[PDB]
């Protein structure tokens, strides 16, 4: 079912939080691109409860997929969200 760890997200005019509660083999894939492309996808991996990506520009639509890990598998769906930079 769904047992993905909640997580809060954050959207600023250049920055992408996502915030969940650190347990000891729970981890975190997040990746940022523009819907129309221009610049680089970035990936960041984490287990510290917090994943940061910064250097967004203002006023762009981002398509942004989390994956949940598990022991460093994909075990749950990827989640696929759009978001357009205040």
């Amino acid at each position: 079912g769904s047992s993905i760890p909640p997580y809060n997200t954050e959207v600023t005019e250049t920055t992408i939080v996502i915030t969940w509660t650190p347990a000891p083999r729970i981890g975190f894939k997040l990746g940022v691109r523009p819907s129309q492309g221009g610049e680089a996808p970035r990936e960041v991996t984490s287990d510290s409860g917090s994943i940061v990506v910064s250097g967004l520009t203002p006023g762009v639509e981002y398509v942004y997929t989390i994956q949940v890990l598990r022991d460093g598998q994909e075990r749950d769906a990827p989640i696929v969200n759009k978001v357009v930079t205040p």
